[PDB]
């Protein structure tokens, strides 16, 4: 589809098992998930924006379906106040910006 | 253009008659800048990233060339980590997602 960026570019996302709501963001590197209960092991890391950093607990070859693309690659989980879809996955879903 | 995600989606802009790099920021709402003198009257504001809340400066109706083209809006000027152009300035440029 076009998602035009009048409003929030949030799209309905699929992992571990559950549906969420997650913004397509080309300014993240990586994608970032609120805090949730994953399985498996994972490694600590920090990431950082507007007002500094976050903790946040890094998994490897996560499954996550977006609008239907699926996509399976890093996912940092944390505190963070919203879920963001970032380039890594953003790319595996073939998303482009145009103007 | 249509730009892929595989690196940052940075591009030059040109504010207040000097060039600079900039990221196009589909997550975030409002265009924010590292500290700069730009002329005219501003505001203080404040607003919330990942890692909590930083002071800026609100400048209303710049002139801002994104790329090559011309948008008039909001921009904020301050402690960000990176300079990003957000939806209120996409907008106006015509810049969608599409997969
Ligand atoms: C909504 C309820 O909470 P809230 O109101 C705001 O919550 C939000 C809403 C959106 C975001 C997304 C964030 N947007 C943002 O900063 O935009 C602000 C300016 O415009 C305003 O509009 C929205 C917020 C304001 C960027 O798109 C992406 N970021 C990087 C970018 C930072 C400049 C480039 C370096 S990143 O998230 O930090 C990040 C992700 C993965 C990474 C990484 C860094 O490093 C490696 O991997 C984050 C928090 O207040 C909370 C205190």
């Amino acid at each position: 589809p076009q998602i035009t960026l009048w409003k929030r570019p949030l799209v309905t996302i699929k992992i571990g098992g559950q549906l969420k709501e997650a913004l397509l963001d080309t300014g993240a590197d990586d994608t970032v998930l609120e805090e949730m209960n994953l399985p498996g092991r994972w490694k600590p890391k920090m990431i950082g924006g507007i007002g500094g950093f976050i903790k946040v607990r890094q998994y490897d070859q996560i499954l996550i379906e977006i609008c239907g693309h699926k996509a399976i690659g890093t996912v940092l989980v944390g505190p963070t106040p919203v879920n963001i879809i970032g380039r890594n996955l953003l790319t595996q879903i073939g998303c482009t910006l145009n103007f």
